[PDB]
């Protein structure tokens, strides 16, 4: 299936960095085929990509095809639409044009025009804070490749500057610096005045949503938290925390970090409430066990910045998930433990008491027995999460579960990058590594390759 190679091409560049030998030939391949055959789909597949999976030079690549296709003359429309979609940050279209120059095409006229279009219609203050000036695929190239004409004063002066910067005129890098002085983000704040606690009284009421949970620790440390303006402040925040767009780790990492610090109750209980409401809204449906490895391996952080390690992103996952499908929450090393019966705890609760549980060795069969085959679960879906390293003939006792009913299906996601992404074989799908985007890939392989392009385009085919 050429819609589900390309889709699970895509989606691997969660795993193997967003960005050549086989995977880029045979994405130029796949892209140039599809964009001719069912350009909506690649359009859709662009936007979720984009949107839903956070992927930046894969989309850019996938809107060059559509640019390079029938679909340029025969749907202008949706190709206007897609670039409305994936064009969202203030570097984007140079990865669009990047890419064309990878590839070795020319440039063409319509792409130089939805470049300049775009160059003339992003905020100022994003146009220079993505200068890219060091890129070779700079502001500045595209301004000289694509010729934009001005619409307004203002743009004009700064185009100027982006082009010769210091060489430009007084009248233009005053501009510059005031698209940079009005308006300004707390890291401004915070990066011109230093870190005090007057800086940050004066930056919290610029910190919200993610910014602030991730700020926390700095006003903690200035004694910002004992002061009882700023607790009102972030209680009326937090009121809004609904509204927010952050992941339930991104709350337990604020938590964790909490822990270590002394951070007073207080927001300690704010973070828990927020982390607790924090089920996202998903496609799937139906009570569901989820298998959690907590072998000693898992305990690695998730990442280098990150204060997380992977038992505790994989149960975060599963515990918010069990709450919102229903169903089971089991963990597993040596052995397999039932954690179904205390998903009562709030899940900060719950998830800090399973990795102080978990630790041990890597017996998935063993748990696999002991949680879904021997106790006849009969729930229609299994998650695992794994660390496991790569065995021959694996997971027989899963399979011998999933032909045991009706439309039965797993999901094995290897943390540490042992499995490919792969849609359901033998009602088995495959997730390459960890992505706090999981939720969303799982939506999409259930629908295995004879449903991808209808999930894709009925869902996400850009507006
Ligand atoms: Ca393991």
């Amino acid at each position: 299936s050429p819609h589900g190679e390309l889709f699970t091409l895509v989606a691997s560049s969660l795993f193997l960095g967003d960005n050549g030998g086989e995977r880029v030939e045979r994405f130029i391949n796949l892209a140039t085929t599809l964009s001719k055959e069912d350009p909506e789909y690649v359009a859709s597949l662009a936007n979720y990509a984009r949107n839903e999976l956070g992927l930046r030079s894969n989309p850019a690549a996938l809107v060059a095809h559509l640019f390079y296709s029938n679909a340029l003359e025969e749907r202008r429309d949706l190709i206007l639409a897609t670039t409305k979609k994936v064009w969202q940050r203030g570097d984007d279209h140079l990865e669009t044009l990047a890419y064309v120059k990878a590839v070795g095409w020319k440039l063409r006229s319509a792409l130089k025009k939805a470049i300049a279009e775009r160059l003339n219609d992003i905020p100022p203050s994003l146009l220079l804070k993505y200068k890219r000036a060091r890129r070779v695929v700079s502001q500045r190239l595209a301004i000289r490749l694509t010729h934009p004409r001005p619409r307004d004063e203002e743009r004009s002066l700064l185009f100027q500057y982006i082009v010769k910067g210091s060489r430009a005129s007084e009248e233009a890098k005053k501009l510059a610096e005031e698209v940079m002085e009005e308006r300004p983000t707390w890291e401004r704040i915070i990066s011109s005045k230093g870190s005090t606690p007057e800086t940050w009284l004066e930056a919290l009421p610029h910190l919200n949503g993610l910014s602030l949970v991730r700020n926390l620790n700095n006003l903690f440390k200035h004694g910002l938290l004992e002061n009882l303006e700023v607790k009102k402040t972030i209680e009326d925040k937090f009121s809004r925390s609904g509204s927010w767009k952050i992941f339930p780790f991104q709350y337990y990492s604020a938590l964790k970090m909490g822990e270590k610090e002394g951070w007073p109750y207080w927001i300690m209980a704010l973070l828990e409430e927020a982390l607790e409401s924090s089920a996202p809204e998903t496609r799937l449906e139906g009570e569901t066990l989820f298998l959690v490895d907590v072998s000693g391996s898992m305990y690695y952080p998730v990442s280098r910045n990150s204060n997380l390690h992977m038992a505790e992103a994989a149960s975060v996952l599963a515990t918010v998930l069990v709450k919102r499908l229903g169903g089971e929450l089991w963990t597993f090393a040596d052995e397999a433990q039932d954690y179904t019966g205390h998903t009562h705890l709030s899940t900060y609760s719950l998830v800090r008491k399973i990795v102080r549980e978990g630790r041990g060795g890597t017996y998935l069969e063993r748990a696999i027995r002991k949680a879904i085959l021997d106790r006849s679960w009969t729930g229609r879906r299994v998650v695992i999460i794994t660390d496991e390293q790569t065995h021959d003939m694996p997971w027989e006792a899963l399979k011998d579960w999933l032909r045991s009913g009706e439309n039965r299906v797993a999901h094995i996601i290897n943390v540490a990058g042992y499995l490919p992404t792969a849609f359901p074989e033998d009602r088995i799908a495959k997730v390459g590594g960890w992505s706090d985007k999981i939720i969303t890939l799982i939506e999409s392989l259930e629908v295995g390759e004879e449903g991808i392009r209808n999930f894709l385009v009925s869902n996400y085919l850009p507006p």
